[PDB]
Parts: C-alpha cells; sequence; structure tokens
C-alpha cells in the first residue's frame, strides 16, 4: 500500500538478519504494513519481497549508500581513490567511508538502486549519508561538506524517481538522519529514518536531539520512521522503567512520527517494541 505510505503508518525494520517469510504468519509484529529490510537479503530470498506484497506490505530496501563495507557483492568495482577512513579509524574493519562527491560513486550506487527497482523494494533507506566534516573533526578522510551529502542525495533520488518499481511507480528514497541538511532535502526525498532523535537517557553522552528537524517531513506529508535504542535494552534485554519515560512519553518534537525501539544500532535485528506495549520478535530465516 502507497496509500498507506503516509505519517503515523506503522512499521518495522530488521536489517541485522533476514526476515522468516515462509507465510504471512511470519510477518510479526501483523500490524506492521511498511517493512525496511536489507536488500542483499531480499536477494539471498527471493521469495522474501513477493511474500511482503502478498501480505500487503509496503517495502523498504537498506543498503549501505556513504560506506562500503567488505562482504559487498560489487566491493571490487570501487577503487581505492574513492575509500576513506574506517569506520573505526585509525583501526582496519569491514566498514570504510566513501567519497561521495564522486562520479565513480554516483555510478555504482545507481546501479543499486537499478537491483532495489528489478527486486521488488518499494523505496530505498540508504545509510551513511551524514558523515561531513564537522568542528575540526573529519569522518571520511575527503573533508566533506554538508552540501555535499545534498547534492549526492538529491543525484540518489533524481535516479531513483525516473525508474519505476515492480508495482509500477517511481522508486522513493529516504534521508537517513543528517538533521542539519533535512531542511535542504525534504521537497527532494520521500521519506525519513532516525535513529536516537530524543538523544539518550544517559546526559554525559554526545547526543543532542533532533526529532524537531524531521517535522518539516510530516508537513509534507511524508512518514517520518523513528528508531530509537534505550541503552537498558542491549545492557539487560528489557527496557528499564526510566528509559520508557525518556523515549515513549508524549513529546511536540517527534509528534506524528513512526516510533519503534529497537535493540542497538549495530542489532537491528528482529526484536522490537511499540510504545505502550509488550516487546515483538520478527522471527529470523535459516540459511
Amino acid at each position: 500500500g502507497l496509500a498507506d505510505f503516509k505519517p503515523g503508518v506503522q512499521w518495522e525494520i530488521c536489517i541485522h538478519h533476514p526476515i522468516k517469510h515462509d507465510s504471512a504468519a511470519d510477518l510479526i509484529p501483523t500490524k506492521a504494513k511498511v517493512w525496511d529490510i536489507d536488500m542483499g537479503h531480499a536477494q539471498e530470498f527471493p521469495n522474501m519481497i513477493p511474500m511482503l506484497k502478498s501480505a500487503g506490505k509496503f517495502v523498504i530496501c537498506y543498503f549501505n549508500a556513504g560506506a562500503l563495507q567488505d562482504w559487498d557483492d560489487d566491493k571490487s568495482k570501487f577503487p581505492k581513490e574513492v575509500i576513506g577512513h574506517s569506520l573505526s579509524y585509525p583501526y582496519d574493519s569491514e566498514e570504510w567511508y566513501l567519497d561521495i562527491r564522486d562520479s565513480r560513486v554516483l555510478e555504482l550506487q545507481t546501479a543499486r538502486l537499478d537491483i532495489a527497482a528489478k527486486i521488488g523494494c518499494d523505496a530505498v533507506d540508504p545509510d551513511n549519508v551524514d558523515a561531513w566534516q564537522q568542528d575540526d573533526e573529519d569522518p571520511t578522510g575527503f573533508k566533506l561538506k554538508s552540501s555535499d551529502y545534498t547534492n549526492y542525495l538529491k543525484n540518489l533520488a533524481k535516479y531513483a524517481h525516473s525508474i519505476k518499481t515492480k508495482d509500477g511507480q517511481p522508486l522513493l528514497v529516504g534521508q537517513k538522519n543528517a538533521p542539519e541538511i533535512a531542511e535542504d532535502l525534504v521537497s527532494t526525498l520521500d521519506f525519513a529514518v532516525l535513529e536516537s532523535c530524543r538523544g539518550n537517557s544517559d546526559p554525559n553522552e554526545e547526543s543532542w536531539p533532533f526529532c524537531e528537524d524531521f517535522q518539516t517531513y510530516i508537513d509534507a506529508g511524508k512518514p517520518v520512521l523513528q528508531i530509537e535504542y534505550p541503552p537498558s535494552v542491549e545492557k539487560t534485554g528489557k527496557v528499564s522503567a526510566s528509559d520508557n519515560k525518556y523515549y515513549c512519553t508524549a513529546e511536540d518534537e517527534d509528534k506524528g512520527f513512526s516510533k519503534i525501539i529497537k535493540w542497538a544500532s549495530a542489532q537491528l535485528d528482529g526484536w522490537g517494541q511499540y510504545c505502550g506495549e509488550e516487546p515483538f520478535r520478527t522471527p529470523a530465516a535459516k540459511y
């Protein structure tokens, strides 16, 4: 339902493992109408998106727009010159920021958009578009400006908005975080996916709240898909009473967002919780 794809829509995100999809009954939680899944997992399990579509779901395909990963099928096509610092620089890792000004990166990323369109995705959720140099600290090594990310996302959107999905409509493109450029992108992009817009319940964490910067998407009739990671979950397996107050108590700044509680940014698995409800778990497919 593209009709359903509007502010307030219920959703689930599960990118750490493939979702189970033998039947519609596997698609826990059943009230989620929007499903954000890893584009690779959808290719590895070819009946996944068909199953989602048969159950009436709108499908968002996650991919990594701003960083290259050691396991990417297309990794060998990226020149060394566009590969920057490890996401744990100075330590080597399996993930490295890309020079998203570069035409070669754009070409490779648009080929991924072609795949998203071919396999049945209604939309894409492009990651890591927030790594410009800030306060004399440079995440990528390329000394990127916030406007470089605005331009890149506009280029991704221009491409996606020129190709059709399997349901016969333009491919949609989300904004992932990057609150500073929401006002510059809201006309172009189709929705937002946020992590920790409410900040952090540990006030000593550097985590300035930014939910208010995405009200402009709600104003445009575009959903804001809001992920919160209460610290207590990763530590204890449960949302503490104090974390429930911090993340779930009604506030103007995230009014109208589609809020979900998840385990950790590095563990966006099937576990989840809606405010005012017990947790659920989307089951995993087996390799």
